[PDB]
Order: structure tokens, then C-alpha cells, then sequence
């Protein structure tokens, strides 16, 4: 469970982010001893990308390089290689998509919604590593931006986020053998940006911007019944966090509490429903991609 491939543990990545402009560091922390590693930088900086892993590879998807020389919106899917310490570009999405949500079914990377320029997208397209090839699959209902995405028991859903016009509580959910999007119940608070991932049977929807405040509330819908609950709140107000679930615990890394960039890292332990500080990152960034694969050499 803990170990993976040669003899080695799992890390915390995190690519990317923002502070200033858009970052380009890949680091990698160890909850067995606290350490935290540089790695190899994107070949290109971006903020509002996500974080996957497939075959134990690191993908980088979509985002936005926030530069003083230039502001560009990423449609660009790059892949790391832990036993390499190298990034490789892969095929590109059909468009860029900054502030994207991604999840993972059967192998295959769901690239949604996201935005280019003032263009909101409710497009998503499915990623297949074996052929390399992106293809489009059926739009979502809304247009989403700073969505929070996460998979459970081969079903994708698609979480809060902001259209254009107003930030969102509605989040639905993609059946994959009917191609076919439907709404579920809303969370009870809009959140766009917050931090979305999946352990045990539910779907966790951590911080975020509900239009005026960063949020530190956390909420969690249970799939068999159909509702959203409350639960502990993080330490820390967040919006554009990164997070990811490992050893059966919740991290959330960075992100802005409307004052700083945070550099705080925060683990939940559902089982006593309680928030601590596990690290600080070196240093505050926000929209960061967050993902868990083997140890580098
Ligand atoms: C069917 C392909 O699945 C994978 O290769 C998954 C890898 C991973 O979760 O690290
Ligand atoms: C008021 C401009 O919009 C924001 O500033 C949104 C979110 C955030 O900081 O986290």
C-alpha cells in the first residue's frame, strides 16, 4: 500500500502555481519523513493547471502562464517521469483550459471545463495515454471554471467552479457508459476553486471563493445518500488550493486566504474529523497541480 515499484514510498507533488507569475517548480514532499524535494521544472510556467497520475506517471494539464511578458492560456499536456526526472510534452488538448479541473476513469484523463480568455468552457475531452490522442466527449451542463473534479467507483464529477457570471453550488456528475452528464445535488455553498477529491464513498469540496470571502469550511457529498454535509473546517480560509488524498488522509497545499499566498499544508484525519499543519511548502503559491506517484531517483 505504501510501497510502489523498486522498494520505494509515494510523494506529494506539487507542480506549478502562482505568486507574482506563474511558477514553473515541481516539488515533492514525503509524509513518512517530512522532506520535501526540488525536481525538474515545467518546460513552461503555469498556474491554474492540475495535477494526475497515470501508470505512475505525473501529468500536467491545461493552465495559464501568468507572465509579466505575456499572458498565455494552456492547452498543453505534459507527463513526468519519477525515474527520469524528466517532463515530455504529450498531444494537446483542443483548447486551452485554464483553471481546469481533471479526474481519472480507467486509465484515461478527463480534461473539464476551464477558461480561454473570456471564453468559459463546459467542453470536456478524454485523454488516452496508449494512443496519445485527446478526444472531445459530451460537453457539461454549465460552463465551469475553477472547477473541482474527482472520481468515484468509475463515475466523474464536476464541482462548483464559476460560468462567467456567478460562482457556483451545483455540481454534476458523468456517466461514462452513457456519454451523459447529470446534475446532483448542490453543495450547500458556493464555492468556485476549492480543492475536490474523493475518499472512502465521498466526494470532498474543501474551500474555495464563494464571490466575496476565501472559504476554510469543508463539505462532503455521500454518493448512496445524496446529501452534503459538513465538517471540520481547515485552519486556514483557501481558495485555489491544491489537494490530494494519501494514506487515506486529506492534504490541501497552498492557495490564497485573501491576504496571503499561503505556504501552509493542512492534513484532515476523517476518522477524528480534525485539521493539522503537516508542513509549509517553501514557498506560498496558489493554483498549483497536486498529485501522488512513486519516489524519484
Ligand atoms: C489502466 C491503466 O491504469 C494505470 O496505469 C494506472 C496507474 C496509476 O494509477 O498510477
Ligand atoms: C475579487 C477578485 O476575485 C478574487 O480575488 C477571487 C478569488 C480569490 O482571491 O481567491
Amino acid at each position: 500500500v505504501p510501497r510502489g515499484s523498486h522498494m520505494v514510498g509515494r510523494l506529494i507533488y506539487t507542480a506549478g502555481g502562482y505568486f507574482r507569475q506563474s511558477l514553473s517548480y515541481l516539488e515533492a514532499y514525503n509524509p513518512s519523513n517530512g522532506s520535501w524535494l526540488r525536481l525538474a521544472d515545467l518546460q513552461v510556467p503555469r498556474s491554474g493547471l492540475a495535477g494526475c497520475v497515470v501508470g505512475g506517471l505525473l501529468y500536467a494539464v491545461g493552465g495559464r502562464n501568468n507572465s509579466p511578458d505575456g499572458n498565455t492560456d494552456s492547452s498543453a499536456l505534459d507527463c513526468y517521469n519519477p525515474m527520469t526526472n524528466q517532463w515530455s510534452p504529450c498531444a494537446s488538448m483542443s483548447v486551452p483550459r485554464n483553471r481546469i479541473g481533471v479526474g481519472v476513469i480507467d486509465g484515461h484523463i478527463y480534461a473539464v471545463g476551464g477558461s480561454h480568455g473570456c471564453i468559459h468552457h463546459s467542453s470536456v475531452e478524454r485523454y488516452e495515454p496508449e494512443r496519445d490522442e485527446w478526444h472531445l466527449v459530451a460537453p457539461m451542463l454549465t460552463r465551469r471554471i475553477g472547477v473541482g473534479v474527482a472520481v468515484l467507483n468509475r463515475l466523474l464529477y464536476a464541482v462548483g467552479g464559476f460560468d462567467g457570471t456567478n460562482r457556483l453550488n451545483s455540481a454534476e456528475c458523468y456517466y461514462p457508459e452513457r456519454n451523459e452528464w447529470r446534475m446532483i445535488t448542490p453543495m450547500n455553498t458556493i464555492r468556485s476553486g476549492a480543492g475536490v477529491c474523493v475518499l472512502h464513498n465521498c466526494i470532498y469540496a474543501a474551500g474555495g471563493y464563494d464571490g466575496q470571502d476565501q472559504l476554510n469550511s469543508v463539505e462532503r457529498y455521500d454518493v448512496e445518500t445524496e446529501t452534503w454535509t459538513f465538517v471540520a473546517p481547515m485552519r486556514h480560509h483557501r481558495s485555489a488550493l491544491g489537494i490530494t488524498v494519501h494514506q487515506g488522509k486529506i492534504y490541501v497545499l497552498g492557495g490564497y486566504d485573501g491576504h496571503t499566498f499561503l505556504d501552509s499544508v493542512e492534513c484532515y484525519d476523517p476518522d477524528s474529523d480534525t485539521w493539522s499543519e503537516v508542513t509549509r511548502m517553501t514557498s506560498g503559491r496558489s493554483g498549483v497541480g497536486v498529485a501522488v506517484t512513486m519516489e524519484p531517483c
